[PDB]
């Protein structure tokens, strides 16, 4: 009575894993975890044994693995007996014979095609499962890995890898069959109320928690957004807000995103990615004209740029989109004295964001590279008050730039999507102009918050698993950070679910 | 064979327990613990066993405890058996016989005086200690804890909590004798280099990791100090910087402490409190005069302040301890024009921190309270650009006070445990003056660093295991913050280490 796990890479939506008798794709990495996955072993003076279809055995070459016996199943092939190393049997189920005896197997590892996988989930053979999740799907297959069933429940995701611009993953399925300290801790959270910073920070109940039963493996980074949202869900104290919708808010909170081997865009929820680099070349510009984002079919700046709001918060005198010093306006020409969004503002003003592409690569070790956009003079002429306030940058020793920003204010519903792909945006095109590779993404958040109105909205959107990160890479070389345009962006491999529309408090 | 665990509550040094055949304290919490402790049971057909010596059996009104049966050591005390809640034995070794009998005992505990806890450490009868560690230690004791044994470990130690400005802690020694997850992030590991995110997030070795056994139990809030520590002696990038002495950097991490119940001043180190507060003060008043915390007799802005670092820099034709506009003149007199220090600025400027006062107690549930430092405009004048950039401030529903600070760039060994307690004292004063009680604090840093000059220093604060935060109370309600004085704070129960010298880099 050993372990039998099943190994296999599938594409992340129809499950493909293989055409015209090879792979639909060339991944040496995933080839490296097959092999140390099916060589892990303890005792040294046993192998472990991997069966697979005669199909598969032809499209390896018919050769032998390293350190391991392979079983394959045929009913034509000969049961030769001149390499100890390759076995062959009639049936999936006389090759389950390393259980009965021949203790010199440890482990059992099922790689066959997909008439081997389904017969080995059908007959209840399967104790795990080595999923490596591809994320390729406008191709052809002809053979596809069988449906998980429910008795499988996943323990581990991890974080998304990249290999030519194919985005990956790896998951592990298992088979669903001291205390001194928890209890101390809950006497503790029993004698004393809130006062024990701990019952302040309740971990979220199940019925909230994206995919509960990966406990100890959640390092998918989009996993640090959605357990953002269940904390709040779970400690968020109703409150009101200058909007007439309540939100349930906590204070203080970060996220980790990795930008090297691929690009934080939401698979939870289709993002929309235009909207959000219209909006960062908006800032880069200096432009703070709300016309041009609404010429160019982007209204995510309307309900704050409204003749009824403008009026409200008293800037009547204020044409209907001209939304006021603000993003863009700081970064460029900075304390720079406002009068309307038609003036010309070229060489008023301290231009951070040029200081720091001159400091980014004049003195990389620098603990400067600071852009903000708080100004305590201009914010009565704002139409709103900066939400993402201060960013920094870092080049590390291996020439990454890593950024981090802190955030006043956090619309998880809408606003947080939107800034980490605008960020992380950002951090690339700096990195480009630099000279340097993207890096780490950190998001420091105040206010951290779920308008009522989005509670059926992200519930929804916690049902989801989460899916690998897309790539996304710049066709060209620019020479100037304002010379980017939507065209020279290319977002390869991002499979998101549907969309979930849900609506902004002016 | 069941367990037998020590129940205790000792001081923090000399680990005293009684005075005069009673408690040196009253702490409520602490007898309902030792109540929840002793009742905790997995069977409700049968009780717990608690052993204890004659002399606390007269200190306790010689009265049963409910739902616990009690076991006095006595050789006087007639072996009564009318009363079955209260049961005398001659000696401690014929006491064990719960473990030999008596299937309706579950667990035993020991709670007796100083004679029992000594003999139930030597004959080797004790799986479990709880202690309570109080901060009391200028008082009188005659009955104390035996030292631990080094055949006990710690495995859990409390945040500190309060009770008539008493410090306390709650800690657990224990006595020391999937897989499947783990082996897969290694095999991760193994195959992608630093491209996989954890290999650059390494947990720290257990050479450097403070109290290595508490693994599960670092509830304390001084190991949100200590391990960043300890994060940064295992991936921290050797950099140089602006100064002569390199460092070890990671970018991005944050710390959390409560403020509550204690005040978040380290007690692996003794902390100059009252340099601290004058600094604060020094700030709040608007003054960037240099000299006025040399006439007070501080001298942390004395490296920065000197005259061959101001020409150094550029700004020779400053005087002496000129700091410029820094800290306390963005925060009271944002934008204006920086003259000299003895010039009059009453009235220049925006004032941050009164406009900040005024939005707390006016708006609570606004978000934006923002004190922020960083202006690109002033800069170039500045003897040193600001370090803790940006504060922003939190009303939570119950009328509490928090504090989220991001900071640029954090000098671990002498500035952290500086901005810690500073922006602590900064958010009890405002709680203060607008009528609000001290919530949480939180500190998100950039460039997090350790300065190659104190490696020993840190190893050596590294080895020491923490102790309960003390606790800052402010004798009189003043009426503007800047009528605080030095006097007006009381600093009670801070019993820290010895005091590590470390120099500041120029
Ligand atoms: N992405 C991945 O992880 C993997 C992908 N693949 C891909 O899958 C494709 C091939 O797999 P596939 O088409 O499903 O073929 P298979 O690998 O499943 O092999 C099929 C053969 O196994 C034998 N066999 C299967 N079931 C039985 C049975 N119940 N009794 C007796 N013999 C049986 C038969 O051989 P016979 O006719 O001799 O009797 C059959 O023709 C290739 O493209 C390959 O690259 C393969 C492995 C892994
Ligand atoms: N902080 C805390 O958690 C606790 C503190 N305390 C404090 O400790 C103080 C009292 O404790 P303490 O002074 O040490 O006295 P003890 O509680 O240890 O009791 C001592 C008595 O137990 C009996 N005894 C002890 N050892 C033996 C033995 N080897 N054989 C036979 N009988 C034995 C003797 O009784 P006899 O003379 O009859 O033979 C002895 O006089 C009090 O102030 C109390 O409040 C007590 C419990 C807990
Ligand atoms: C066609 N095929 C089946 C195949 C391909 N990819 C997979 N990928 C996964 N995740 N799981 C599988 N079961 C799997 N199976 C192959 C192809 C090559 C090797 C192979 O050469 N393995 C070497 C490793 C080669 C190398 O180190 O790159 C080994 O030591 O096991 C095995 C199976
Ligand atoms: C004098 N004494 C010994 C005493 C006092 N403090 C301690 N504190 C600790 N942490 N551990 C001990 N073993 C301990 N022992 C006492 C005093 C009161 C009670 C007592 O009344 N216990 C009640 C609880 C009373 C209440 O709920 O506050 C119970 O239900 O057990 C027990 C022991
Ligand atoms: C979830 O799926 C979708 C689908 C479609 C869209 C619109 C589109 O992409 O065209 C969106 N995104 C938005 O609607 C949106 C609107 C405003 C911003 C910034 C912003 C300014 N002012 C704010 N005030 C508050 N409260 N909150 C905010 O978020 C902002 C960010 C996003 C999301
Ligand atoms: C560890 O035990 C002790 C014992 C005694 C003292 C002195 C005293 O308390 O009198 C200290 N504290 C300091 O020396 C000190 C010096 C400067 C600041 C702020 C500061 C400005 N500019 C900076 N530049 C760099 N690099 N680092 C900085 O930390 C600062 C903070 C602390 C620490
Ligand atoms: O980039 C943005 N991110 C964001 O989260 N908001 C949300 C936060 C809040 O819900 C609202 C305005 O915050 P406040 O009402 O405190 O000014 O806009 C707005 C942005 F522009
Ligand atoms: O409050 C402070 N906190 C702090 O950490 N420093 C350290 C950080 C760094 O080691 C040095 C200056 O940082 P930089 O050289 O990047 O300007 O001062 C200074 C302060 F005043």
């Amino acid at each position: 009575e050993k372990n039998v796990s099943i190994v296999v890479a599938a594409s992340v939506l129809s499950s493909g894993i293989g055409i015209n008798g090879q792979l639909p794709w060339s991944i040496s990495e995933d080839l490296k975890f097959f092999s140390k996955i099916t060589n892990n072993k303890c005792d040294s003076n046993k192998k472990n044994a991997l069966i697979m279809g005669r199909k598969t055995w032809d499209s390896i070459g018919r050769r032998p693995l390293k350190n391991r016996i392979i079983v394959v199943i045929s009913s034509s092939l000969p049961q030769d007996e001149a390499d100890p190393n390759v076995v062959v049997f009639r049936n999936l189920e006389d090759s389950i014979e390393n259980l009965m005896n021949d203790d010199s197997i440890e482990n059992i590892f099922v790689c066959g095609g997909e008439s081997i996988y389904r017969d080995a989930l059908k007959d209840n053979f399967v104790d795990r499962i080595y999923l490596t999740r591809v994320a390729l799907e406008d191709i052809e297959f002809d053979t596809y890995f069988p449906e998980i069933p429910e008795t499988f429940l996943p323990v581990y995701m991890s974080q998304t890898f990249c290999t030519k611009n194919i985005s990956y993953d790896f998951m592990i399925f298992e088979k669903q069959e001291l205390k001194s300290i928890d209890d101390t801790v809950d006497l503790l959270g029993e004698i004393f109320g809130i006062r024990k910073m701990g019952n302040r920070h309740k971990f979220p109940k199940e019925e909230i928690y994206n995919t509960p039963s990966i406990r100890f493996g959640r390092e998918h980074y989009e996993f640090q957004y959605l357990d953002l949202l269940s904390r709040v869900l779970e400690n968020g104290a109703y409150r009101e807000n200058r909007t007439g919708i309540s939100t349930y808010s906590i204070f203080g909170q970060m996220m980790r995103f990795d930008m090297r081997e691929s690009f934080p865009l939401l698979t939870t929820k289709k993002v929309a990615i235009r909207s959000i680099f219209e909006e960062l070349i908006w800032f880069i510009k200096g432009d703070t004209n709300g016309n041009h984002l609404i010429e160019k079919k982007v209204y995510i700046w309307s309900g704050n740029g409204s003749k009824e709001y403008l009026e409200r918060i008293g800037l009547g005198h204020r044409e209907e989109n001209d939304l006021g010093p603000i993003y863009g306006f700081q970064w460029r020409h900075y304390n720079g004295e406002y009068k309307t969004m038609h003036d010309d503002y070229t060489g008023v003003g301290v231009d951070q964001l040029a200081k720091l592409i001159e400091t980014l690569k004049n003195n990389p070790k620098d603990r400067r590279h600071i852009l903000t956009a708080w100004n305590p003079s201009a914010l009565s002429q704002m139409a709103l008050p900066p939400c993402h306030v201060l960013s920094q940058y870092y080049v590390t020793n291996d020439n990454c730039l890593s950024c981090n920003l802190y955030q006043r204010s956090c619309d998880l519903g809408l606003g947080s999507p939107f800034n980490i792909a605008s960020y992380a945006i950002l951090t690339m095109m700096l990195a480009q102009v630099c000279g340097y590779e993207p890096g780490e993404l950190a998001i420091f958040i105040g206010d951290a918050h779920i308008y009522e109105n989005h509670l059926t909205q992200l519930k929804e959107q916690l049902s989801r698993t989460p899916r690998p990160f897309p790539q996304l890479k710049f066709k060209r070389k620019v020479e100037n950070i304002e010379d980017f345009k939507w065209e020279d962006i290319e977002l390869i491999g991002y499979y998101p679910y549907p969309t979930i529309k849900m609506d902004m408090a002016v």
